[PDB]
């Protein structure tokens, strides 16, 4: 009675927030991987109703074999199809930060490739399922049958097979490659990042110094973080007109650094302090705008916190499924009390339902990160 209402809110959610976003794409190389989530989540929930009817019906299936065989499918490709997209997104996303239009082409065979893969992985699903009166209620069920494919003595090594099979491809070589792109480009990131920082670091240190000793140390610091951030190639490739106007604003912060240094290793502090302030003049501060748009400080952070945000939404939301389904699969196999047992089944319908929230999430998630999906459905609205 709880289970089907939340089955009807992420219908409803999923069809029309993932039907939005299909809208605006169809009315860049990342924006494959968009349509295909759009598809993927879209399928995911629209064979929902079927399940919140036979939930409420106390688990009966009124819809036959081909519709318990065929909505299981289309769920369980759908299931990985959107994993696959969600990882390619995160990869796509990740190659905008380390990388510099062939990604186009590239992003459509790599859609294509895990849209079949996920269309043959989900295959034993559209096998097994079958509908039958299970552990004799009268009511008949719709169960996947593994006495199909073995004896009584073997139906553990392939529920164990197939389920292991499941997590791993469906949870963590995705959750594993998408960390992977985390930890890249969040320590590329943090390299332009680090450099800025010891600048700004400094220059407090030099405002509050105490002696020229320490006016030298923090200049010191400051000049080999400015050279640091000078040697770093912005997204941009040998002496072209643009490549030195970017080593020429770096010159004149070096420059000045240097003119303070010298008055720090003469004892003049107060004169060193006054010199190392120049820095902050709207001259050095336009200096600053334009050697960190240069680089792509904003755009590349606003990247990284796109795979962050993919990323956790998708642990967040698949770690009590795959928790639960690996946990059931060893409570069956080393038996353990039907107190847990009967714990583990209770709760998985409820790992569904927040496992189904990622796919209505991601509308919202897309609203949020991208202003052009922001004004496309404005406009429309
Ligand atoms: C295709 C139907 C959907 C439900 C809408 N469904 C999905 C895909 C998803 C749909 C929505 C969110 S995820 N996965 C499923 C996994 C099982 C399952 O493994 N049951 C185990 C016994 C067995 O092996 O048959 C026992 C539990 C206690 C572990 C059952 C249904 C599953
Ligand atoms: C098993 C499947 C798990 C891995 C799935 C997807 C990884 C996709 C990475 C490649 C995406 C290509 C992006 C691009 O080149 O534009
Ligand atoms: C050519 C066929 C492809 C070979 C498949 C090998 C990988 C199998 C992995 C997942 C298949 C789906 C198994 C689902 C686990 C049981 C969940 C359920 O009860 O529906």
């Amino acid at each position: 009675a709880l289970i089907p209402a939340i089955y009807m809110l992420v219908f409803l959610l999923g069809t029309t927030g993932n039907g939005l976003v299909l809208w605006t794409v169809f009315r860049r190389s990342a924006d494959i991987f968009i349509a295909s989530l759009a598809v993927a989540d879209l399928t995911f929930v629209v064979t929902l109703p079927l399940w919140a009817v036979y939930t409420y019906r106390d688990y009966d299936w009124p819809f036959g074999t081909f519709f318990c065989k065929l909505s299981s499918y289309l769920i369980f490709v759908a299931m990985y199809a959107s994993v696959f997209c969600l990882t390619g997104l995160s990869f796509d996303r990740y190659l905008a930060i380390v990388r510099p239009l062939r990604l186009r082409v590239s992003g459509a065979v790599a859609t294509a490739v895990l849209w079949v893969l996920a269309a043959l992985l989900a295959m034993p699903v559209m096998v097994l399922r079958t509908t039958g009166d299970l552990e004799n209620t009268n009511k008949v069920q719709c169960y996947m049958d593994y006495s199909m494919v073995a004896t009584v003595s073997s139906e553990w090594a392939w529920e164990v097979g197939l389920g292991v099979s499941s997590t791993m491809v469906g949870f963590v070589v995705p959750l594993t490659i998408m960390l992977t792109c985390y930890f890249f480009a969040a320590q590329t990131i943090a390299d332009l990042e680090d450099n800025w920082e010891t600048l700004n670091d400094n220059l407090k240190v030099i405002e509050k110094a105490d002696n020229a000793a320490q006016v030298k140390d923090a200049l010191t610091k400051m000049r080999a973080a400015a050279l640091d951030a000078q040697k770093a190639t912005p997204p941009k490739l040998p002496d072209s007109p643009e490549m030195k106007d970017f080593r020429h604003g770096f010159d004149i912060l070096v420059g000045q650094i240097d003119d303070a240094l010298k008055l720090a290793n003469e004892g003049k502090v107060k004169e060193a302090q006054a010199a190392a302030e120049q820095l902050k003049t709207t001259r050095n501060a336009y200096i600053q705008k334009y050697l960190e748009r240069i680089e792509g400080l904003r755009k590349r952070r606003r990247l990284l916190s796109i795979i962050v945000v993919l990323v956790v939404t998708f642990a967040l939301c698949w770690m009590p499924y795959h928790l639960v389904k690996t946990l059931y699969m060893l409570g069956s196999l080393l038996h353990w009390p039907c107190d847990f047992d009967l714990f583990l089944m209770n709760i998985f319908p409820y790992c569904t339902c927040i496992a189904y929230v990622n796919s209505c999430l991601n509308p919202f998630l897309y609203a949020f990160f991208d202003p052009r999906f922001r004004q496309a459905c404005t406009s429309m609205l």
